């Protein structure tokens, strides 16, 4: 029976480059939220997204390596460097083989993409770049990490946009479990913020348009809500087998105990008014971690600032816990943030296991005028402290309708 | 303890539309390679592949959704189809919940990346299609499955590159073991033959030149290799546990009994000349399923056509067989397929399948003259037939050292 616990942390979000500043900024309120400038967006509907400030990585990639990777993939290596460092884990020849990696993207490489699509179009397939395959691909993160620590174990990659830092991390913690590993980095990384992904977000009407305010525009489960914002970032966690961390004295920032995978069937979008897709989920993660409803101190929503969206996790939320409904927390950091896609489970479960250290609970801010009949506590504008959490749970409900959640636990 | 088999199967192949078929052309060697028609080849180094032949998905997929989805959504949701129709299964109300989806693709929707990033530049920002994100991202065959079926258990797409269908099929399986599920359709999609697809791997010199001779150009641990083919397709399986196939008396093609997955963690795309990575990931299924590698009969190679690669797998080979070297039968239907990327550890998987079944295996053609100090059984240019094979081994090794392996049991 291996148990898993969380040893290593990093992250790169729009309110920050590090795991505590990005931290600090979300209890603080701070939203990360500003008007793109990388692009002309005078076509764009929406001109606003969830920016990474100032990244570097010129002590970390040789800018000889750079050329050879999207943006995401920096972003990804970037925070996967501070997870193995924060870990303080030690790759030796007789521990590689069971050290691996499960960090994915929902879209990948999009600046690349266009960038060697518009080569092709102005000169013909040879402006095409002999790295376009591996500086676009979703699996070059674990790639590129895998090489740059020696790591031998499993590695894979799950590509469920908006749940894939959920999965990944899931399945990471799974094949540790399972007995496939003993140490993994997982999460996700995402760099979406660019003519293809505003304008093909846009195209489908699924983001907010409020311009005149950006920051405001980000407002999960408020009454003029229209659309998510996008974020841009990665976030990493090192796992590791309980046993394996104790016997090299590492800190252990909580221990991973559910995961829930369910599907809507409803809706290649949409999620159901029901919101029957994600009761799944969060119950079979409860089952999974043989607890209750009743036990969890604070949920971190998918809450992506959709009318339809909002309201399907609310209704869900409700469905689990019954009771409950006012007395746990639930918060959408997106409010702060925007949506991170590929990386918005990665970054979310860092803030689920990170409230937990903390017994603080981030807010959903913009949350000026609440929805119809909602009964639950919302972490309205600032930042809750909590008693006896012990328990918190991580949600993501993305396209396709593939749902996940995982649960975290103290110490 | 529960166990996984396999109980439907559905596929789409460069050399049939059917699995009998596909399996049929195989086994008499025919190669599925030839010029690529639908985009002006002329300043491609490479212009021919392993294309899908008069694809029809009418009866199947409302040309209302068609426009909806890329070719390789297409591609996958047919095969889909097909694999849950061989299945018998019956999708009830209290069915749903417990069936589900692990399907990728390595890269995903190319041509309508391609046509809406055309239509961007173009005419701006509107010109882009509504439906740019699900008809291109890697996780919409599972997303347009789910809702097909009305399934609502697990639901994951693996993105490893040439390991997805092998990753794809091995977390469907430890799903379901792990009693999160108890069917699961599994597989890849993939349809890279464009002109982003075609030139971006010629960027990369990773492909083969043999205009001349295209059916000869697929030629692996041949002297004069010199590239992988490009191959569309898809493939599927319906996965299940043990009891629950018998208690609806099921055909079951063969038993899933182990899985084993490594990385390299040398280069990006160059796998060691060692074949380390791939060595450890046959060790690890073997381990997984229990058994040594003298007790498996064929072994379904990654054999891709590239120098450097097939030198790795077989040394990979002999380092894990070691006496057995010749005693055991390992081929590429890559030869007569190309190479389906996403696809291509779903389509061999299932040739790894039907290979115990019929107890015939399939031919790596082209293999004219081997290799220097090669000692391995190739199955060089007919199908060979076997009397006690009882386990065959399948092999996908992939870009960023990703690497799996599939042990399927008899009956």
């Amino acid at each position: 029976k291996r148990r898993v616990v969380v040893t290593g942390l990093g992250m790169l979000s729009p309110v920050g480059n590090t795991v505590e500043s990005t931290w600090k900024a979300l209890l603080a309120g701070q939203s990360g939220i500003s008007l793109i400038d990388h692009f002309d967006t005078s076509a764009y509907a929406t001109k606003f997204a969830g920016l990474v400030k100032d990244f570097n990585c010129e002590d970390i990639i040789s800018r000889k390596e750079q050329r050879k990777m999207d943006a995401f993939i920096q972003y990804g290596i970037v925070a996967g460097v501070q997870a193995m460092q924060d870990s303080g884990l030690e790759i030796t020849e007789e521990n590689a083989t069971r050290i691996g990696a499960a960090i994915g993207s929902g879209i990948g490489g999009l600046g690349l993409i266009e960038e060697n699509h518009t080569s092709l179009m102005n000169g013909g397939p040879r402006k095409i770049s002999p790295f376009f395959v591996p500086s676009t691909i979703v699996n070059m993160v674990a790639g590129h990490l895998t090489i740059m620590y020696g790591l031998r174990g499993p590695s894979i990659s799950i590509a469920t946009a908006c749940t894939s830092g959920v999965h990944n991390i899931g399945h990471a913690a799974r094949i540790i479990a399972y007995g496939d590993a003993d140490v993994m980095v997982a999460g996700g990384a995402e760099k979406a913020s660019t003519p293809l992904g505003v304008g093909g977000f846009g195209a489908a009407r699924a983001l907010s348009t409020r311009n005149d305010n950006p920051q405001a525009a980000s407002r999960p489960w408020d009454k003029e809500r229209d659309g998510f914002v996008l974020g841009d970032g990665a976030g990493m966690l090192v796992l590791e087998e309980y046993e394996h961390a104790k016997k090299r004295g590492a800190k252990i920032y909580a221990e991973l105990v559910g995961f829930g995978m369910s599907s809507d069937a409803y809706h290649m979008t949409s999620p159901p008014e029901n919101g029957a897709g994600a009761a799944l989920a969060m119950a079979n993660a409860l089952r999974d971690a043989g607890i209750e409803a009743s036990q969890i101190g604070y949920v971190n929503a998918h809450g992506t600032s959709t009318p339809a969206g909002d309201k399907a996790e609310a209704q869900a939320v409700k469905t689990i816990f019954g009771e409950a409904a006012s007395r746990v927390l639930v918060s959408s950091t997106k409010s702060m943030t925007g949506h991170l896609l590929g990386a918005a489970g990665a970054v979310e479960s860092i803030y689920s296991i990170l409230a937990l250290r903390d017994q603080a609970v981030p807010p959903t801010i913009n949350l000026d005028n609440p929805d119809e009949g909602c009964d639950l506590d919302f972490v309205p504008h600032e930042a809750r402290q909590v008693s006896g959490m012990e328990y918190t749970l991580c949600n993501s409900f993305g396209f396709g309708g593939t749902n996940g959640s995982l649960i975290f636990k103290k110490i």
